[PDB]
């Protein structure tokens, strides 16, 4: 396989915006999964020449990962919060879509998506 760009973290066309909800994104909801012992599949874009998934990129066509977000987040790239929780959502939903229900990733992305939720519903207003 060869790998598609990543998705971009800089574009100077985009509005945005560093808000008091995005700031906790990265200080308290990104960097607390990111210590998770199920984090690791998620810290960077999926590497398809790397684990011989010629496949990954034929199915996800909207990649995202954290390595991603925080990039984003630390570039004031978002204009809201809600962009932010889209991408988390892209990631999880993306692991769904490629893997099958009962296997190993499934479970971690489940968990995190469930620590995530916990954490989305502890954001400031
Ligand atoms: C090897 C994994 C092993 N898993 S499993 C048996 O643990 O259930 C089945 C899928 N397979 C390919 C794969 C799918 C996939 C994915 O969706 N993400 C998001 C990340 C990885 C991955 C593998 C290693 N890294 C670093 N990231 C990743 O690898």
């Amino acid at each position: 396989s060869m790998n598609p760009p990543p998705p971009e973290t800089s574009n100077p066309n985009k509005p945005k915006r560093q808000t008091n909800q995005l700031q906790y994104l990265l200080r308290v909801v990104l960097k607390t999964l990111w210590k998770h012992q199920f984090a690791w599949p998620f810290q960077q874009p999926v590497d398809a020449v790397k684990l011989n998934l010629p496949d990954y990129y034929k199915i996800i066509k909207t990649p995202m990962d954290m390595g991603t977000i925080k990039k984003r987040l630390e570039n004031n790239y978002y204009w809201n919060a809600q962009e932010c929780i889209q991408d988390f959502n892209t990631m999880f939903t993306n692991c769904y879509i490629y893997n099958k229900p009962g296997d190993d990733i499934v479970l971690m992305a489940e968990a995190l998506e469930k620590l995530f939720l916990q954490k989305i519903n502890e954001l400031p207003t």
